[PDB]
């Protein structure tokens, strides 16, 4: 996320950060994200106001994006033997926003 | 990473930063290509016009304060220097940047 702090969806953020880091742990994607949410130029995200943390939001976001919600096709998985999150964003945005949604009016 | 900005305005501006000098031409490519990314529609401002390309020369004579509907304690962010035929940054506005950019489209026509 260099050149700015905007993003299609939180979803696409993730795989954004994914795609830099190519793996990562669970905890690095929350300060990632933690840092993300301080900066003032994050909440011109227009779905930034719908939560009011996103940082405590990264682990049910990404078992969603891996498909452990309940044919989708999972963006994201996690190897119990490297506690590392993996890809599995670019031209799926569209989705992404869409399945985020979902997710907003599905989770809570 | 993404083709996602805040608005037109901040667009502009991170293709500035990053040149850190540009003649009008080079803006206005670096818009039509960009405008032409399947990824760009998704900017949730993007259809506030059909071409952006041609609304690069009347952004950057706004964001340079020639244009009236600024606020008073307005200060240019850009410049253009006609010896040069450039277009420069004048050395974390992001939001100023949304608000000034929904000013101009209400006002320039
Ligand atoms: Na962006």
């Amino acid at each position: 996320l260099g050149i700015n702090e905007i993003s299609s969806s939180f979803f696409s953020l993730l795989l954004e950060i994914l795609l830099l880091e190519s793996q990562a742990s669970l905890p690095m994607l929350e300060e990632r994200v933690l840092d993300w949410q301080s900066s003032p130029a994050s909440s011109l995200n227009s779905w930034f106001s719908a939560a009011p943390n996103w940082a405590e939001l990264v682990l049910p976001a990404l078992q969603y994006l891996a498909g452990e919600s309940r044919s989708f096709s999972p963006f994201v998985e996690f190897k119990e033997k490297t506690q590392q999150w993996k890809l599995l964003s670019q031209d799926n945005e569209k989705e992404l926003a869409a399945l985020f949604q979902l997710w907003l009016e599905t989770k809570d």
